[PDB]
């Protein structure tokens, strides 16, 4: 296919084209979204974080969930000051794309005295029942380090958002961040962001799963009435699905027999069996796989293994089917657009945001890390290691131009 679909970029979008790296195809146009990078360059309240998962709502707003995030003050030259580090938090983005539109639904400690301690510091949004810090220590702004919840994907069912929260055990210093269960949280969509009713946790089932595998960390609501729930174990992608569009429906797992024969079973598979049932090639590895459908093709986008900067893409004729023909969509930067040291430790949580897509382009966001935790404070630019950076990929579909069909 000789056609080169030139993308029409509005200057208002504040996109900056990235140079042909090596990893990306010449027909694929990759951009740095400077508008969104600016939206998440904040000084008061949320000013750095992890996770960063969107969910377009039926009222035109977008729901954002975060994992470990800094809530507090950023000083002169993006030098992070006094902050809280809640294990999770949420926000609602309303139409407008100005900071006023990021409605942080935060459990603030205090927002009255800028000269007093705990200014714009926040508490964990949803706490794990096994966490032992006392209600007094939680009121005093202490954050849980033993048992916690981190964001899973979420869907809309009966004008209510059903979300999965993954239970994480950090009591073993060798085996840290051990997934040990899931909680099904139901949120109301009654009112407007800031209301008492809007995005209030209506119900929680903290004993929903006790599963080791994180089925549902990413999701895909398909035309066939099932919500596909994905996970990885040692960079092997396994899939499960809900019986109906209710996230609380009976789950069935796509698991492979010893003869390589796949079939849907209601029994939760062993980790060993879930890894034998990989839905990507056996010669491929990826983490945080995001599946979506465009036309009559299912596309999967994931980060290459061991915190690789290469963003991978696979395709299939089904949301569970053999994901094949790996391609490198693009390579994430080696340096951050930051004050001070631009080099960083890890890039992870390469997430996909259909709700932010203006014309069908992929809207991707990363999470980054610095080796030493103290470097997230008190130095020029320290604020900008631990925050998402946004990208837009136009004409991503081109990757399979000169390949046969499935």
């Amino acid at each position: 296919n000789s056609e080169v679909k030139m993308p029409q970029i509005d200057s208002e979008w504040n996109l900056e084209l990235m140079p042909n790296r090596s990893g990306q195809y010449w027909k694929v146009f990759v951009y740095k979204d400077l508008k969104y990078n600016a939206l998440f360059t904040r000084s008061l309240g949320w000013n750095g974080g992890d996770g960063v998962f969107t969910t377009g709502l039926p009222d035109g707003n977008i729901f954002w969930s975060f994992n470990d995030s800094f809530y507090g003050v950023i000083n002169e030259n993006r030098s992070r000051g006094n902050c809280s580090f809640p294990r999770n938090s949420i926000m609602v983005q309303t139409p407008g794309e100005k900071d006023e539109n990021l409605v942080w639904l935060a459990d603030y400690v205090q927002t009255n005295d800028p000269n007093a301690d705990r200014y714009y510091q926040v508490r964990t949004h949803i706490r794990h029942p096994k966490a032992t810090l006392s209600d007094e220590k939680i009121q005093a702004g202490e954050i849980d380090q033993d048992y916690l919840y981190w964001a899973g994907d979420a869907t809309i069912y009966n004008n209510q958002m059903q979300m999965l929260w993954g239970a994480v055990d950090n009591t073993d210093p060798n085996n840290l961040m051990r997934r040990f269960g899931t909680c099904l949280a139901t949120y109301s969509l009654e009112g407007k962001p800031g209301d008492a009713t809007y995005m209030k946790l209506i119900s929680r089932n903290d004993n929903f799963n006790d599963h080791t595998l994180g089925y549902g960390d990413t999701m895909w609501e398909d035309e066939d009435g099932h919500i596909y729930l994905y996970t990885t174990s040692n960079y092997k992608v396994a899939v499960a699905r809900t019986a109906t569009r209710d996230l609380g429906s009976q789950w069935e797992y796509y698991v492979a027999d010893p003869q390589g024969h796949f079939s849907w079973t209601t029994q939760y598979p062993s980790t060993q069996d879930a890894e034998n049932s990989t839905i990507i090639p056996l010669e491929s590895a990826c983490s945080m796989p995001w599946v979506f459908k465009k036309g009559d093709t299912y596309y999967m986008i994931g980060q290459s293994m061991w915190f690789g900067r290469d963003v991978l893409m696979f395709r299939s004729k089904h949301p569970y089917g053999p994901f094949v023909d790996q391609k490198t969509l693009f390579t994430l930067p080696e340096f951050l657009d930051k004050i001070g040291e631009q080099r960083y430790q890890h890039v992870y949580m390469v997430n996909i945001h259909p709700a932010l897509s203006r014309t069908g382009e992929l809207v991707i966001s990363t999470n980054t890390d610095c080796s030493n935790f103290w470097d997230n404070f008190n130095a020029p630019g320290s604020a900008d290691f631990y925050r998402p950076y946004f990208y837009r990929v136009f004409n991503w579909e081109s990757l399979y131009d000169n390949d046969a069909p499935l």
